């Protein structure tokens, strides 16, 4: 039907993954579960980094997945427990990068700025 979203970020699945990756160059995605406890410490922080672009118009977007709902892309990648964040660049499917942060929206834009930045 249509790609649903959450607050300011989107969600991924067994059908949106292969698409969102090869559809948007900058696309963030994290694997977590409804029972996880450290997967919500930045729920409003991981969504604020996606609104910082709404005022500009960049093409960077973040996403999240329910390892308990899909569990089809997490078992294939061999995740190592939640929360598990991952960054895809225009569909990589080979050697994606990993987020070394996890504290607030700033940590999300800080890693995203390394690829965009102002450079005015």
């Amino acid at each position: 039907d249509a790609p649903e979203e959450e607050d300011h970020v989107l969600v991924l699945r067994k059908s949106n993954f292969a698409e969102a990756l090869a559809a948007h160059k900058y696309l963030l995605v994290e694997f977590y579960a409804p029972w996880c406890g450290h997967c919500k410490a930045l729920a409003p922080e991981y969504a604020k980094a996606a609104g910082k672009l709404k005022a500009e118009g960049s093409e960077i977007r973040l996403a999240k997945v329910d390892a308990t709902e899909e569990s089809d892309l997490a078992q294939q990648y061999g995740v190592r427990g939640y929360p598990t964040i991952k960054f895809f660049r225009n569909g990589d499917t080979a050697s994606p990068k990993e987020y070394t942060a996890g504290r607030e929206a700033d940590d999300i834009v800080n890693w995203l700025k390394k690829r965009t930045g102002p450079a005015a």
